[PDB]
């Protein structure tokens, strides 16, 4: 019914009604202009004519390892280049943030409702005769088909980049701040109202909580020793609603800042990881600064492992999925002379590629045991077992699967893959060429180019008919992924974007933010900016245990 | 015992206690350095060494009448002029923001929590030994005595810009959905949490107020008509909570998008107005799209008044406030390819120097009738009786008191008065001359200086001691003003660029709101970027009556 139901306007001309049966386009500052924004200004075909596609600079930066090291050891080489990355990836999101779940178009509600998630693409009208709009059969194809057919692990395919568990709870862990459905409302809404790094996920999402998580000694969290060894208090001890089934024993339901770090052991590693250096980086202002009272502690210290937290996830989280051979760098000081909003709104879209699942094992191996799913599960008496030192040391040595390349989704989260395309589908997802075209790539023609093989893309050929038809969500577990890589292209170019913008959007990457002082002083600055994961584990765990993000 | 109380470091450099005694000034990015960063860096002494005075920028944007009367006439000219306007304007404030009234360092909770009115300057610290920090008495003098010595209204003093109440009442409508102050939990707290231009005082606060003022057809706000003139809806037609003295009747208990507009039919008028305003834009945009439903005719008229209103606020509120004969321009576009934060919070300082109380007049003169503060206060039918047209008419005609000057506060407001006084001092304001430096400006050196008089500056030289002790707020109302203008200095430098903010830090002026569709075509951008207080009044009010904000 909606005359934009077609998605007529390209280029990221915006599309209106002008009656029942018309649309306008829209094409300011495209860089386009035509019933449909196709036309390109003079300087636009200058532009088109000379940009690299993303898989050329892929290639770029992949290769020639000689020269990347004359690079990554020259500093304002290094500098210049990262500079220009940060520029680069900063164009393609909306921010001030537009559109939402419930708006195709924009509105007051959609840009002040925190409680939404953004969108990158506005969701398909409710009115459009498909579900992609207009192409299409009336449903899309079974979910639990295309669930089954080419998502599903038969074997476990490890990861060619060598990820390890290492890696893999890192990712949960550190997005799981940022992605956190708000489910009474719906897919579509966030209980994540900073929307970004704030590190609730320790501190917790509101004041109440954060209290009940504090010492209010030294600026401290609250924790306790168990055989010498320092853990999260207990729900029993703290009041910190926790969510944990019922036949979890009151002492063994540790409480965290994000109310499902329970779920697996991995990420209560982690939530441990970095209790002990809030505290740790509370010693060390303390010492500098006696005359500190706990407030400026703690606040101090949250600001200072917020600033860790970008670091570690941009030099050594980032670094090692990307592939690159250049040395990727934290330095706010970079976008100091360069346009940038210091923003950020979580996107939908990002949640949803972010469901890396088939990076999980059959089981989880620990020492010289192996534990199933069910083992596995809400079980911190395996922490406690083993400890955090041979967590980490058998967790950097386990290998993670493989997540594009299709056919890699543990069976035992069957049901969290059938969700994320049900979802998208509630949603109301635009499909994955028109997402390919909003990220400037060239949209894939065939279900063959789309994987690169023969086999799934028969598959998909029969459920879907249309490559035009396609869904984002499988695609990107299904798409060839590059060389030996982990990811294929598509979500490599959304998730590069918005993770940037959640990153250096944050307001201590700003320049009234960004000096000694907001750290308590060179010492604590000092902290944020040697910070990396090898660091944070020797600083915390055990005997120093070597870790890594990949398998060695 | 706070090594900072003193306020050791100069031009904008950060302190931070280094022990018990001892302090560092940050002085990143400041331009100089040295202890208590007063050194200039060699660039900065050429920039200083030739930085005109705000006096003398005063003085050549209201002089040469001639010349600018050329450059308002060659558009090129004019946009290039507004475009240094805006970024001259646009470095003074932080952005993401910093303190508030509980943090006088940055802490997470100070960015995060938009509760709280940010502070231009940080608090004084608790345990300083006196208010100011070292300087002057254990006490600061008797708020009653400098309320009743320099502020109050002896005579009625006209405003020689010649303000009328049209300007006066516009002024209280447009600041109120911003200015909130949460009661309940100080004066440092805001209920407004847009912190900016979202019209909240027209749609309300939250979704469910807004829903209870809405018709739901065509995108309209509900109304009555009484004797033939449109007029807000009742609180027991929507349901919408309003403050109102128990002895009004029902039929006169009006609701609108801010509780408190029912206290004076000056605000009333303005609410009414604006509501005839936005039923006006969804006829047009029905118009326009036939084919759309209430919620985006709604949204998008919405949208439509933000624009009208920051236009109307620009050209013609601030353009008369100002003196200026340049014709400051509305044009979002002028900072596309400037460095500029699309957001903004709320100051705790902006809210003190925008009480404008001297502005009232000793009786409100409405065609023949001159009523007393206790016959308008809470008293709609008032409007009623006289209309909108007769009230347009009288308030254009009738003349509003300087705000600067001293003794202008009428004796009816003087309970307000003082509270600006004793909350200023609840919150711990810096003194008067750490707010000069801290606008880049001059620190007065006598109260004659700060008064340009001399029996006003003597009975607060009796009172404070101490010029570097004088509170900013009653200098604010006693200062010199500018040659027959309503301001002084300080109030002009300091209101200037948190007014920007407010305004051109609105998501609608970033380059993806402001386009055409946004405001659902052409049509909708035009009503925009024509928009003015002549316009706005000749749309909504029988006979199209004449107005402007200077009797003229
Ligand atoms: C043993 C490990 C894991 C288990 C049992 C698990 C299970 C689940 C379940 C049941 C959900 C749905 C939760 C809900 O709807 O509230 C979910 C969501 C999600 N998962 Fe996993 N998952 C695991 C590991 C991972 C990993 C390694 C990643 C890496 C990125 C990841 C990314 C996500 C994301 C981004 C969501 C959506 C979060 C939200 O929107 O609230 N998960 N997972
Ligand atoms: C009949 C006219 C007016 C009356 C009866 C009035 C009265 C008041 C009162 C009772 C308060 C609350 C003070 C407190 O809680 O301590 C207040 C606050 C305020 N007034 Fe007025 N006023 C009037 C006109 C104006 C005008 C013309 C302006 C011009 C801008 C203005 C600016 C303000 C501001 C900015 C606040 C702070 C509001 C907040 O933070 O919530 N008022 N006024
Ligand atoms: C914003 O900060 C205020 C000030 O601390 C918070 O209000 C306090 O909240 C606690 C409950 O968490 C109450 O016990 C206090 O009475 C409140 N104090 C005041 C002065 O109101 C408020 O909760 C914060 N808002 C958010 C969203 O965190
Ligand atoms: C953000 O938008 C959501 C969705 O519209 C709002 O949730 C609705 O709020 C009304 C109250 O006016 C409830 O009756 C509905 O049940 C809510 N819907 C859902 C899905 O929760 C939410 O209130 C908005 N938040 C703000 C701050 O306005
Ligand atoms: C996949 C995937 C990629 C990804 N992120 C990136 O590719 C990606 C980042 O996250 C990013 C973070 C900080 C500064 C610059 C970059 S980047 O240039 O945009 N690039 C390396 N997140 O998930
Ligand atoms: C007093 C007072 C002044 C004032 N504002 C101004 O002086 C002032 C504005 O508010 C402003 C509004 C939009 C764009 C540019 C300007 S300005 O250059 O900073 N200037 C004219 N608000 O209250
Ligand atoms: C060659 C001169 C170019 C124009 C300069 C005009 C400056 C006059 O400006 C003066 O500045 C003083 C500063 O305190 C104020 O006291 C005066 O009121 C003001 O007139
Ligand atoms: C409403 C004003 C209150 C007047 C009475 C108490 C004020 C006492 O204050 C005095 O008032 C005189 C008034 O012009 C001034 O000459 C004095 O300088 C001032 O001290
Ligand atoms: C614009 O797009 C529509 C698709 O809806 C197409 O039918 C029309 O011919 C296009 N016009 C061009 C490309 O000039
Ligand atoms: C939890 O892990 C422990 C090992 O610490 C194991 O003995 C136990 O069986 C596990 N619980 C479940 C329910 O599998
Ligand atoms: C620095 O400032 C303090 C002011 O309290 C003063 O004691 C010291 O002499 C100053 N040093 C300078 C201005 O070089
Ligand atoms: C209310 O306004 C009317 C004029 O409409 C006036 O005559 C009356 O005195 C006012 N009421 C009070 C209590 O002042």
């Amino acid at each position: 019914a909606n005359p934009c139901c077609s998605n007529p306007c390209q280029n990221r001309g915006e599309c209106m009604s002008t009656g029942f049966d018309q649309y306008k386009c829209d094409c300011t500052r495209t860089g386009f202009y035509g019933e449909n924004c196709t036309t390109p200004e003079f300087l636009t075909r200058i532009k088109l004519l000379l940009k690299p596609t993303p898989n050329t600079v892929h290639y770029i930066l992949t290769h020639f390892k000689g020269v990347w090291n004359i690079v990554n050891n020259i500093p304002f080489l290094r500098s210049l280049i990262m500079k220009y990355v940060l520029t680069s990836r900063s164009y393609l999101i909306d921010s001030p943030p537009t559109y939402n779940v419930h708006y195709g178009y924009k509105s007051w509600e959609a840009f002040s409702n925190l409680s939404y998630y953004t969108r990158a693409l506005p969701p398909v009208a409710d009115d459009c005769p498909t579900p992609m709009g207009v192409k299409g059969n009336k449903e899309l194809p079974d979910s639990k088909e295309v669930l089954e057919k080419v998502l599903l692990r038969r074997e476990f395919i490890p990861d060619p980049q060598g990820s390890n568990m290492m890696f893999a709870f890192f990712a949960q862990h550190f997005t799981h701040q940022f992605f956190k459905t708000d489910h009474k409302r719906g897919p579509g809404f966030t209980r994540g109202l900073g929307h970004g790094v704030d590190l609730n996920h320790i501190y917790g999402e509101t004041l109440d909580r954060q209290h009940k998580l504090r010492l209010f000694k030294d600026g401290k969290l609250k924790y306790q020793v168990i055989g010498g060894e320092v853990y999260p208090p207990t729900v029993k001890d703290t009041q910190v609603e926790m969510i944990y089934p019922p036949h979890i024993p009151e002492n063994l339901q540790f409480a965290v800042g994000q109310e499902v770090f329970g779920l697996v052991p991995g990420l209560m590693m982690y939530a441990t990881i970095w209790l002990r250096e809030h505290n740790r980086v509370c010693d060390i202002l303390k010492q500098e600064h006696p005359e500190w009272g706990d407030e400026q502690l703690f606040q101090t210290s949250r600001l200072i492992l917020i600033g860790e937290t970008i670091k570690i996830v941009i030099e050594d989280y980032v670094q090692h999925l990307s592939g690159y051979h250049f040395k990727l760098k934290f330095d706010p000081e970079l976008l100091f002379n360069q346009q940038f909003q210091y923003q950020n709104r979580i996107a939908s879209e990002f949640n949803t590629l972010y469901h890396w699942h088939p990076l999980l094992p059959d089981t989880f191996n620990i020492e010289d045991q192996e534990y199933s799913f069910k083992q596995f599960l809400y079980n911190n008496s395996i922490l406690l077992e083993h400890g955090l030192t041979q967590f980490v040391e058998s967790f950097t040595r386990q290998i993670a699967g493989r997540v594009a390349g299709g056919r890699n989704v543990p069976i035992a989260v069957q049901a969290v893959a059938k969700a994320s395309i049900d979802q998208s589908r509630e949603m109301k997802y635009q499909s994955l060429n028109e997402y390919r075209k909003r990220f400037s790539l060239k949209p894939y023609t065939s279900f063959e180019e789309l994987t690169g093989e023969k086999e799934m893309a028969a598959e998909l050929k029969a459920l879907y008919s249309d490559i035009d038809v396609m869904e984002l969500y499988p695609a990107l577990l299904v798409e060839k992924p590059r060389p030996d890589a982990i990811f294929g292209e598509t979500m490599v170019e959304l998730g590069a974007p918005f993770s940037l913008k959640g990153l250096m959007g944050n307001p201590i990457c700003s320049p009234q933010y960004w000096k000694p002082s907001t750290f308590g002083g060179e010492v604590g600055f000092k902290i944020i900016n040697t910070a990396s994961i090898q660091s944070l584990i020797c600083n915390n765990v055990k005997g120093c245990p070597f870790t890594s993000f990949n398998v060695q």
